[PDB]
């Protein structure tokens, strides 16, 4: 669903500012939030990659390193109205992205990586939201 992709979508973007008091970023990221799902679209600026993981480290999804907590990640899109099925489909998206992205030492590059993959395939599903 998309109204569900955009709910979870600014869910996600709510823990941004307090981020921002504590990695301290730019208007490149908010530029690169507010154009995520437009089709076509692609993020250039490693630091939207740091923001991306500062933001899931604090809804506790990613782990100290990058690896994605299954269960959190899908108590998250269920938190924010993903029935059982669309959630599942979610976490198998993110999982495809990352045994499908090379290893990097540098976790915000590997996290523009994973993000690029998993908008790629919500969009194949036409659940990328208008965020109008
Ligand atoms: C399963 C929930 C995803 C919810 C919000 C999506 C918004 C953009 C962030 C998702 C891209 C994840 C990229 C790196 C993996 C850490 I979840």
């Amino acid at each position: 669903s998309q109204e569900v992709m955009k709910n979870l979508s600014l869910n996600f973007g709510k823990a941004l500012d307090e981020c921002k008091k504590e990695m301290t970023l730019t208007d490149a990221i908010n530029e690169d939030f507010y154009n995520f799902w437009k089709e076509g679209y692609e993020i250039k600026n490693r630091e939207t990659g740091c923001a991306i993981m500062c933001l899931s480290t604090k809804l506790n999804m990613l782990d100290p390193e990058g690896n994605l907590h299954h269960g959190n990640a899908m108590e998250f899109a269920k938190k924010h109205g993903a029935d059982e099925t669309m959630a599942q489909q979610l976490i198998d998206i993110v999982h495809g992205c990352e045994k499908s992205t090379p290893a990097n030492d540098d976790k915000c590059i590997w996290t523009l990586g994973v993000a690029t993959c998993f908008k790629a395939e919500i969009h194949k599903l036409n659940w990328a939201p208008s965020m109008d």
